[PDB]
DNA sequence: AAAAAAAAAAA
DNA sequence: TTTTTTTTTTTTTTTTT
């Protein structure tokens, strides 16, 4: 009897499994028997468990194939291509409403009965993160709208100051919470052509620490990054597709994402600085350390970077009517959630123990 | 049973399916039935509602196929052939008139009753855009000429102005309205062999911001735009042909395309100069922008940048004999319909709140 | 009959053979007859004469075959795919875990009755090392803890002393110990980008010897080492994630790994000195040199640099119920072993040779 | 009847043919009747009149195959892959001992039956290079066990003294003998990451006219190599892996090999002083000279310099116990001849012309 | 019936093409009748009408293979491997030999046809150079011979003399005999790399302009030629393999080529003058000024430069005798060409006239 | 190493 | 011929600047 190769397109559809070492290494395991799949038993991984009953008896004949990685490439292809597809049909709302289901399936999990967080770890990052800027939940509530309308020439944001200001500590909560990917612009610009090449198909990016020249009487090392940015004027604006390209790949022509640039304390170009919506100022407030010192874990678990702790934020402070109307059901529930097993009181303990600069917790 | 490939292929003729993994990733979703598919109940995307019932009995043997890849090449080939052979055998007369067709399609959609345009938004884009040069469809009717001709060393005009003076604004409608490429230029020599590779069979190129030289007596700064085009000069002139590369493909040889280069006050060389027919000297008018920041949907809709609001533009001014007999019974037609929903009085409404800075809908 | 590339494939997994030619190789050995076979009767490489009698029927069918590349390719491709799905889903305890009981079976190797190693030096190279730096078992269990809980920031050590005073001694052991790779950051930044990519999916990093600017009247030759950490506060870190690049190959994004720094007694900026979470200080201790003098072989066999010195003295001085429970019962058996081959006096004897440099045998 | 591939790859094997068009072509050449075959007549290449008696048969339906280029690249890819394992598994007295029997094989056809070479000449070229230096045998033989035991910081020797002294023509017989590559570190540090990469996988390697500073004194021209050395303390020292560059090829991480330093009377560095295990102070002979004069054929035909030279000279003076059992069986085969082929009066008065500055075969 | 692949390969073997498509093109003219072939009955070419009549009957077939161009590529891999099997065993004799019966192959075409300039101004061109130097035709000859022993250090010929010498003319003369190539060595150290790694694979190299050092003595300019090339004493003596670099490319090992240097009047340093077999001075002699100036086609013709022109020299000056076997029957083939079409006296008047000073006559 | 396309085995 | 299977090989990227 054949191998079928749809299921094996199947499973990777339903993993969103986009490379095919990965996915010939997941479709391998199911040839062992389900009654005593060790894996089964213990649950760690819900891409093997919930998929190798299912499996099992076409992946005990894909073992014995010759076709192996070609029945796997097909699989990747169809992923790839469905994901190319939603790139142009989709809203960039619905992009985002998708974004937002895959972080609440995972907070699903993470605080499920078999989930190893707890909530007021993750809530305390919270009540940092909202002491870091005025009106934070605003500002991501902004950030998040501007990021969606796209519009042209006003859709980067600058966050600028002294190091140790938590310009990438915020950022990096972004970009988690959006999806997209981080880009280093100090290259030598021989190079600086294949980076750019990263931002393909991502709903955001940012340009993090670009270095000026100048400066060193602030004790600023000197860099290549402003001037290779100014160069890019046209991606800055998205008022028309750019060309870009991968190593061995022909060039993809699409309108460059919006995002954010961080850096310290250099001098600007007018023609940069006329492409920049907001500037944030970021500066140092030792009670937020002092606080960090008093509770570690923040850092220890990555809590505070995470794009799940500013989904939180947005949970707890933001009405119902702000999100899309297909996702505001599950929303509701976890503001009940939230309601039923933490509470009002202790959160403004905690928003007042991170400004008494002392740890977070009782 | 067997998939007919030549389903596939004229599913992608029809389309203009022109990569395979979109051509792919549209295909896949005719597996479901008709009778009941969520897609075609929403009419959202014309490109699937069409067709879907069509090809519904095709691509349910398609999902099953171990060589899909292979057939969607074919059909992607099959497109690129056809596409070549009208480069080669068309006028440039004709090659437009199919240009306005699409566009006339597009909008035959965007404002019918399953439409989401609104014609009194695009008008206002209209209005503010013929405020933004003297006689600006004149202007418009003359760069159409000019592209159409071809003329040797007589091909290119040059968009100067400083910062924020509508230079790309005019210059990504134009690209729209012709169809076309924006080039980069300011990279160094030694990839920009695969810069201008894509250029191949196009109608128009635009070269976005060429960084000039010495402009920093002015705070511009510096780059290599300018001296990369002066090594060019063959490929503006146009006098003979030139060879044009992608990667892992071989040459093509042909005839550069004609365009548009916009720049910031740099100064140029008289080698280079000699290739513009015309310059356009852009400058930044108060009211104007005042104006957009009571009628920010100009922006946010990405009006005023598009080709269809150039397009209305002429439909709007131009004598009906100033285009190609194929389409004047659909001019007609729509100056009659613009001639139902508008009159004068509303259109110099619209035109004098501009000019005062006032909010274009009242 | 036909050729079972199961049976390949099994060979491949079993001896992780990543190497289509090695595969290719070492399989075409076996054709062979059994019965006969010299490389088996001198048990020269485990690699051979375990599995020689089992594969024998299916090699001698493998070598008519007109295929053979394929079949060697499926096979490590299968390997291939396995190191993927280990490297995102062990846990980093899992990971050393696997590395450990990798380096027991080296041990039952090396000192069996088939083996050539004499455990009465290889434990005299524990004695060395553990007068090499006080407490040095502790320093080297708790190196484990910090590589394994990989917490931002609290997780590069620095080894800072003169010339000949063991440093590279010790961290060539700890890599072994521990896998993962050196680096040089010695270099101007132009090509730090492939440098740099060497850490890809790596437990550990070493920077080894970098180089500081200043205080070369010290006879202390200047160098970009320490100026270029200065420019990775966040690879070091380790809070967010970065991108590296291999030649002719795409970036990958990970987190870069924890690891050591290296150097001679230069001075060091302090915003580079907080980033380490320790400082071992290493000075030069005349009687190990004399016992180096006296006890040549430690050298001559590459006792001191290896690995296998440290499991040893890891196994001797450690508690059994602080490694791993999947692993506990193996270290039991050499426990047990060690405490029949050795008792404390004589060890201590040892200990005492070292400490007054006689040279550790008498 | 059909093609056997395995024949085929058994030509390719003891032939060790690693060229695919040298494959195609070599084995081309016996579909020709062997009866008439003038290079089977004449017997000038043996890798053709050893095989054609037996390959003959099987070349005629290789001839009318249409495959041909497939089946040679399968013969070829299974030397690769022997050769690989062997790369792997050898210990360094084999390797030796396989460079012994390639140079043998080629002594066997050179004075054979059809023997270009005389042996009267050879063994006058044993004769001066035994001049050259004391105890000439004894050095070739300890310099030979101590490049196969590779102990390590006991790995190289220096040779130092004046333009015309012998130093580069030992080092070229040596490197004949053993095998290896010869490397120029007197370029800026810039290129060195990719000198070093010359010595992967070689069993010695010779730096050429390692130059220092100062020595003007004695007119010498002043250079950096000596101070790159005084820096590359690890790849000398060979205690621990380094990492290895080739162009284009990531890099790759082994044990650096043992080798020579050659150089004028410059001063060296008491550091690197001791990373040396023996110096040997070449001196201009002037007898020496006067014998070439009257004794050219031993530049002109290169005997001086060949590996086959120093073989012949072990093959006198040292006893058959002193050479790998394996061979033995050939050194006493070759002595037997050698033996009466000279005697020993004839040897002597050899020695004694060169001593003389006669023509040494006078 | 079916095509015969081995027919295809023997009219490639027999025609020695080496180029697919150029195979593919003739051997598909052989589809037509022969009866009534026009290319035949011209005579046009022997690659046509030698092979048309036996190879009809398959080409036949061959034009309604789908496979045309699979079965001409193993028809020239089949002459490819010929080649190399040739080649890797090619006495450097031969190789000479070769080269000049390809050049035959050239002078046949000003044998019997129209197609080549006028034959007695060639003979002007031998009647001037043999003015040039004393006995002209042996220096070339002897020149000649050492090149091919390639005898170590007796290898390299210096040519000395000012401007409007000749010594240009006669190394670019002797260039083109012989197929090397022209290096410069005036650079400094940096570049040289690049500049020797030309010589891979050659037959031999040419020193162009070597500047020397106090040239205002006589104003002359000055650059380091001389400085550098006293430095490649192991280059230029060949008694032991060097290796060679090309940009982008690993080294190859390879004895340098033998070669001219040619100089002018510079003082050149006595350890780079011993290196020299011969030194050939090269004086101005006005009569042969006031000829050239009178026979100017001797210039504008190339005829004094054109190596081809010391072939013709040594075609008649030259004994039967001293020419390789396998092209001596062509030369005295050739020779009576001459001794038909001149004489002694005539040729005695262009040596007079030149002499005389004044053109070539009668 | 991936992409373009050829080249061969089994029905 | 038709379908399934195996193979060829380079270009690009890196190197050079
Ligand atoms: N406002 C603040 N005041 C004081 N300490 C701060 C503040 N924000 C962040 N920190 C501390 O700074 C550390 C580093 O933060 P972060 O990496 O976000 O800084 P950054 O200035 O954005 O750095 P970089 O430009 O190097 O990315 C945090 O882990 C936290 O301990
Ligand atoms: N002539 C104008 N006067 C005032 N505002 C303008 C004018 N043209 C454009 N704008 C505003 O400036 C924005 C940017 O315009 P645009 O990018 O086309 O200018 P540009 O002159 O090409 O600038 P740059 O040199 O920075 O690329 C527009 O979206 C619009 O809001
Ligand atoms: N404490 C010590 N005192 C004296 N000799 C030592 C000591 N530790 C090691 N040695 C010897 O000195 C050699 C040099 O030390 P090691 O190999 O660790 O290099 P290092 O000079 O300390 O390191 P690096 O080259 O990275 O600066 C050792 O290989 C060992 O032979
Ligand atoms: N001991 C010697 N006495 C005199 N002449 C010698 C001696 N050894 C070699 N020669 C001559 O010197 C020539 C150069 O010698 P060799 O190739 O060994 O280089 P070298 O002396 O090491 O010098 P360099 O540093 O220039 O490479 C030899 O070809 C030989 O003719
Ligand atoms: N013996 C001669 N006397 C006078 N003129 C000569 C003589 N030989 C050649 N000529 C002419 O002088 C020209 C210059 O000489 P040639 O081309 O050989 O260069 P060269 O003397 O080597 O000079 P340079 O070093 O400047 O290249 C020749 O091309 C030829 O026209």
């Amino acid at each position: 009897k054949q191998v079928s190769w749809k299921l094996v397109t199947e499973y990777a559809m339903e993993t969103k499994c986009d490379d095919v070492l990965l996915l010939l290494g997941m479709y391998l395991e199911f040839q062992y028997s389900f009654e005593m799949c060790l894996k089964c038993i213990k649950k760690e991984q819900p891409s093997h468990y919930k998929y190798h009953e299912k499996h099992y008896a076409n992946a005990a004949i894909f073992a014995d194939s010759k076709n192996q990685k070609t029945i796997c490439q097909q699989a990747v292809d169809t992923v790839l291509a469905k994901k190319r597809v939603d790139s142009l049909q989709l809203t960039r709302e619905q992009m985002l409403t998708n974004r937002f289901n895959d972080l609440l399936d995972r907070m699903d999990i993470m605080f499920g009965s078999t989930g190893s967080a707890d909530i007021e770890e993750w809530m305390a990052g919270v009540a940092w993160l909202h002491c870091l800027l005025p009106k934070m939940d605003s500002v991501v509530y902004d950030f998040l709208k501007c990021m969606v309308y796209n519009i042209p020439k006003k859709r980067y944001w600058l966050f600028k100051g002294p190091i140790d200001s938590g310009k990438t500590t915020l950022a990096a909560a972004l970009l988690e919470l959006c999806g997209g990917k981080a880009l280093n612009v100090n290259l030598p610009l021989d190079r600086l052509n294949f980076e750019l090449g990263v931002a393909i198909d991502q709903f955001l990016v940012v340009f993090e620490d670009v270095k000026g020249t100048g400066g060193e009487s602030r004790d600023l090392p000197s860099g290549q990054g402003i001037n290779n940015l100014d160069n890019l004027r046209d991606y800055l604006d998205g008022s028309v597709k750019v060309n870009l390209e991968k190593k061995h790949l022909n060039k993809r022509t699409q309108i460059f994402p919006p995002g954010i640039v961080t850096m310290n304390e250099y001098s600007v170009p007018k023609t940069l600085q006329a492409r920049f919506v907001k500037q944030i100022d970021f500066r140092p407030k030792d009670y937020l350390k002092h606080c960090l010192e008093r509770s570690e874990f923040l850092l220890e678990k990555r809590i505070i970077q995470s794009g799940i702790a500013l989904l939180l934020m947005l949970i707890w402070y933001r009405p119902v009517a702000e999100f899309a109307q297909s996702i505001q059901s599950r929303i509701v529930e976890w503001k009940e959630r939230l309601d039923k097993e933490f509470s009002l009181s202790v959160y403004q303990k905690m928003k007042f123990n991170v400004a008494m600069g002392i740890g977070v917790l009782d």
